[PDB]
């Protein structure tokens, strides 16, 4: 983690998180520290499930035993809801294990933002979303969530697919201007489709952008049932 690209998933997951907590008045500044007492994790779970937790929690969790109980309430909720998790336990969150915490948020995005608004038992959520984009853009070979998006042009194309007239000249856009294109597209999706910029233009056309960051951004397109 010298290289500035390794930070993209973290940036993007965190903006994803804030987007869902912005109306219950919380925000994360640092995912490694700001979920450790369990309170913001609970705020997030409640907004995404549109439910309330099954039992009470420690509203003022001054010491670690209380923070572990809080986190164990988020985690049981998730068992209760049938969201399987990747090697997650309470101490992982309270102790600030960043790789496990990034993985938890990904499990959430994958479930709430991709798997749940798409209804295909033998169809993976990566596959559902791939298929949704391919259906909006039948004239583009769309096979991945990285290199296909690097020029900015598939973005123009998807946004215009969704609201024709927003990026009508996408196919004449200069692929040597990947940031300019990305920004033009993603602003038009911001302004006219409601799609927030949880990944930045610079980040989305980065040579080493990870697919999970890009899926996070794109998954907002059909959860907004376009």
């Amino acid at each position: 983690e010298d290289a500035p690209w390794k930070k993209i998933q973290q940036n993007t997951f965190t903006r994803w998180c804030n987007e869902h907590l912005k109306c219950v008045s919380k925000r994360i500044a640092n995912l490694q520290t700001d979920l450790s007492d369990g309170l913001r994790l609970i705020a997030l779970l409640e907004v995404l499930s549109q439910k309330k937790m099954h039992r009470k929690h420690n509203q003022r969790p001054t010491f670690r035993q209380m923070q572990l109980e809080n986190v164990s309430v988020a985690l049981e909720f998730l068992d209760r809801e049938s969201i399987k998790l990747v090697s997650i336990d309470s101490k992982a969150i309270v102790d600030g294990n960043l790789k496990l915490i990034l993985g938890l948020i990904w499990t959430l995005i994958l479930h709430y933002s991709i798997s749940m608004p798409m209804w295909a038992k033998k169809q993976t959520p990566k596959q559902r979303l791939l298929g949704w984009i391919q259906n909006k853009l039948p004239q583009l070979p769309i096979t991945n969530f990285s290199r296909d998006w690097q020029s900015g042009r598939a973005l123009g194309a998807l946004v215009d697919s969704c609201a024709p007239g927003l990026c009508p000249d996408w196919d004449s856009w200069d692929a040597s201007k990947p940031v300019t294109n990305a920004r033009e597209a993603m602003q038009q999706a911001d302004d006219w489709l409601g799609i927030p910029q949880v990944i930045t233009p610079e980040e989305i056309v980065d040579p080493n952008v990870d697919e999970h960051s890009v899926m996070t951004y794109l998954s907002q397109f059909p959860k907004a049932k376009l």
